[PDB]
């Protein structure tokens, strides 16, 4: 199992610390705790490998891109990350303007 | 007081291993050693805390991001690291190119 960490960053370059550990990112969902699909293209759930968010195995991180966030209202969005290894890991973001602060599960 | 050590890193993946033994990160000053404010933010010696650094306080580091090294000329630069605690401590990264040296001052 990979396993995330809180943190806090700004919108244009905002990665979440990653224990990939085994494991290769398939996809990565997103929606609003209100419900909605949150992120770029509102009619999925999941979005887009490489322009919404991307991981960097060398660094150990999950890069969550400006375009990403510029269709992100503000708040709290629950993420999903798909793995091929067949498991999924849950984490949290909240938007604040160009503050967000992530939140692991 | 926090104790840093020396580290040599790649822009991209660059972090400080840092014993913040209690502390909390307030924010953080750069300057080359020239005279002059480094980094993003050329007209304030303080940095912006998420996008230009960020205390990883689970994993003992400071890490600087490359969005900070994008806006360093190559050289010399002193950091200054300021604590809630009042307290500071200088550390110094050499840049060159993509390669970054930190010497605990």
């Amino acid at each position: 199992t990979p396993v995330l960490q809180s943190t806090q960053g700004h919108v244009s370059n905002f990665s979440i610390p990653a224990s990939f550990n085994g494991n290769s990112l398939a996809t990565m969902e997103a929606v609003y705790v209100d419900g909605g699909n949150a992120g770029p293209q509102d009619w999925t759930s999941f979005k887009e490998f490489g322009y919404a968010f991307s991981p960097s195995y060398d660094a150990n991180e999950m890069k969550l891109t400006e375009a990403f966030f510029r269709e992100v209202r503000d708040g709290e969005v629950r993420l999903t990350f798909h793995f091929w290894s067949g498991e999924t890991v849950n984490y949290t973001i909240i938007k604040n303007g160009n503050q967000v602060t992530g939140i692991a599960a």
